[PDB]
């Protein structure tokens, strides 16, 4: 048993939220919350914009010190540093970015990442101004991810889609 609530069972450990990913953290605290980020670690906008605001920059001050010792992660790769004021750890997973003309075969590589965790809240790699279908990110989750994962998707509209085509 655990502390999150009013989620959708799509499989056997993926569930489904429309939720406020910065809110959702806030208030269940979880061991592990998954940033949409950067191979640079640039927390500007989207998902990760917004965890890093939540953090008062606390997580780019801590992600600048990192890729200043280690330089920029892969992409399909990830690293775990603090969760700050909302979660224990940030697991930080660069999923391809379509606008970047990065290969979408990348994003199986990053749900890899969340196989490491028992349990996780996360976004849709790749979904929002990644620019990948959040339908087939929601797919190669699925197919991918074997541990707990609970996604919290902002966009209402969105999440009603994602729920009515899954197969
Ligand atoms: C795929 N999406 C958008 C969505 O879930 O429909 C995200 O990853 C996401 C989640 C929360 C959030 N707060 N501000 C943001 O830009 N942002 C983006």
């Amino acid at each position: 048993v655990n502390s999150f609530s009013g989620y959708l069972k799509l499989t056997d450990n993926v569930y489904i939220k429309n939720a406020d990913i910065v809110e959702e953290a806030k208030k269940v605290k979880p061991t592990v919350v998954v940033n949409a980020a950067n191979v640079y670690l640039k927390h500007g906008g989207g998902v990760a914009g917004a965890l890093n605001k939540a953090t008062n920059n606390a997580m780019q001050v801590e992600s600048d010190d990192y890729i200043a010792t280690n330089g920029p992660l892969k992409v399909g790769g990830s690293c775990v540093l603090s969760g700050h004021n909302l979660a224990k750890h940030c697991l930080h997973v660069v999923g391809p970015n379509v606008n970047k003309g990065e290969d979408i075969q990348l994003l199986k590589s990053a749900y890899e990442n969340f196989n490491q965790h028992e349990v996780l809240l996360a976004p849709l790699l790749s979904a929002g101004i990644f620019g990948a279908d959040p339908i087939h990110s929601l797919r190669v989750c699925v197919d991918t991810v074997r541990t707990n994962v609970y996604l919290a998707v902002f966009d209402k509209n969105l999440y009603d889609k994602l729920v009515s085509s899954f197969l």
